[PDB]
């Protein structure tokens, strides 16, 4: 549970790190936030909450950004 205090206000550059991340790990660490909000400048209570979202639109297939690959690499 958590206070009343509800906020999604984001910006499309802040929110670009964060897809970064969710892709990389879904679920991030309290040693990984610290650094989001150095790169993202939101409160670390902003992005935590974020990626809980985030994997609920994913497991319904909203996310457009992810699962979104366009070629093949591969490596010999």
């Amino acid at each position: 549970g958590s206070s009343g205090s509800s906020g999604k206000r984001k910006t499309k550059e802040q929110l670009a790190i964060l897809k970064s991340f969710f892709l990389q790990c879904q679920w991030a660490r309290r040693e990984d936030y610290q650094k989001l909000e150095q790169i993202t400048g939101l409160p670390r209570p902003e992005i935590i909450q974020w990626f809980g979202d985030t994997r609920y639109a994913l497991k319904h297939g909203q996310l457009k950004w992810f699962r979104d690959n366009a070629s093949g690499p591969s490596s010999g």
